[PDB]
């Protein structure tokens, strides 16, 4: 009894900004997120604009940019308006409570002013999402939880991921689904995002390993890949997404039957 | 067979940053690393200097700082360097390796130009720990793991914790302790970092718990204690300061015997 994604997005306890991202990727055919893993502003920019109209998602580390500015997310707030995408900000926020509200909110980065979506780790327990919430449900924003890791001696498993879906589930009016590398919930009003995504076998020298399109969304029943080098590295970006968007839609598409 | 803070400081396997550490400990008596959780860069550093003198370590979040610039931080190490105290950014590195090492150096806050010690979360397998190294070996930094935290929920426990330890007994080049409740480490070249401390029992309303310096000093056997409100919320945080030195020192000093 799998739904589309644009069925998905009108499920009775959907959340708003899950049911936006679920739309657009119908509207679109696309479940592709790029990992835009760069290190100045017009790169990000240049590459959001080009690659907007191919992505539902495009995932920042803001904390890499050497150049950052307010002003530069205001730019990329128009971009993902105009190519009808979502910011989600990759902070893996991951301290107690009355920590992350202010590095939520505060600081230089101001992260929950711009970025649609935000993740957190759940090794502190529960009280990382009451206190993102604080500042993220006045916000109309949603999160995502890292139930499991693409890395090598990932220590997400098991009885860690059991107790990530559970947080997600008990937070559900923020909580909108997980970074994974497979469906790790089997309700359909969560998203399930994959990193670790690259269309030839591999890694690389700091623990990254490489899964498919084909496999983690076809095989895994994951939703969205996430891809950095994959496309950033390519010469045409432009191509390269293309080519992760048809492989992520056609699994997707494949897998509904 | 406990040896002195003075005496571990020289052990043969210490790294230099953990030795460094020690000796100021012991020569000033303080075991103690004030949390410095506030967002104005003039109240950080003037708690640095007017507390200095009582603290082993200062420990930030600079990414609550509303007024963060690099000048701040080198106003923060000339403090620490007549006052004689470590600088720890709490930045909790939680990613894969290629993204960290970007984390570590890079961005608006280049972390590893002023920061003494960071820590990580083992969340993600070694390959955070390789990644930050090949940034912070060079210039001569250390690292903290998280093994078990202090708020209700935690899931740093059990095989969790046993997998930090041994991530740090096997990366002892950077990795220089470790930030949990209690002794994890049966090896004395390992600090042992405890947060979540009051003298006052109780917590906060966002998964926060204390205990006090006796308990995790003198029967969790943990060497520094970390505190931030206990002292940051009092009208005067000097004597704030100073009762929680003179608690953890006594700790120290009646388990050594
Ligand atoms: O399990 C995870 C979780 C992540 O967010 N990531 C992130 O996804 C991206 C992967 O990038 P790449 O495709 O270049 O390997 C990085 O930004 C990384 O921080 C990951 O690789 N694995
Ligand atoms: O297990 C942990 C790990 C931490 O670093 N911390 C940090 O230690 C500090 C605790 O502050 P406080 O004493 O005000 O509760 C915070 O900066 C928090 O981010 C913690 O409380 N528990
Ligand atoms: O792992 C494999 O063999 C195939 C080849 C390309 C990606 N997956
Ligand atoms: O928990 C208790 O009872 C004591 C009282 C102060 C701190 N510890």
């Amino acid at each position: 009894m799998e739904l589309s994604f644009g069925a998905r997005a009108e499920l009775p306890r959907i959340h708003p900004v899950a049911s936006k991202l679920l739309r657009l990727m119908q509207k679109k055919e696309t479940n592709l997120c790029l990992s835009a893993d760069v290190s100045l502003a017009r790169e990000l920019l240049q590459l959001a604009d080009a690659l907007g109209p191919s992505i539902c998602m495009l995932k920042t580390h803001v904390d890499i940019l050497n150049d950052f500015t307010l002003d530069v997310m205001k730019e990329l707030i128009t971009l993902a308006k105009c190519h009808e995408f979502l910011i989600f900000e990759d902070r893996k926020f991951a301290d107690i409570g009355n920590t992350v509200k202010k590095q939520y909110e505060g600081g230089i980065f101001k992260i929950a002013s711009w970025a649609d979506l935000v993740n957190a780790h759940v090794v502190p327990g529960s009280g990382v999402v009451k206190g993102l919430q604080e500042v993220g449900l006045p916000l109309h924003r949603g999160c995502l939880l890292i139930a499991e890791m693409s890395s090598t001696g990932s220590l997400a498993t098991g009885d860690y991921t059991r107790a990530a879906v559970r947080m997600a589930e008990e937070h559900s009016e923020f909580v909108v689904g997980f970074i994974s590398g497979s469906r790790v919930s089997m309700k359909p009003e969560f998203l399930h995002l994959t990193p670790g995504v690259q269309l030839e076998a591999g890694g690389d020298n700091l623990g990254q390993q490489y899964n498919s399109p084909q496999e983690v969304i076809g095989k895994r029943g994951s939703d969205i890949i996430i891809v950095g080098r994959g496309i950033i590295s390519a010469a045409d970006r432009l191509e390269a997404a293309e080519m992760y968007r048809k492989a992520a839609w056609e699994a997707y598409l494949s897998r509904l039957g």
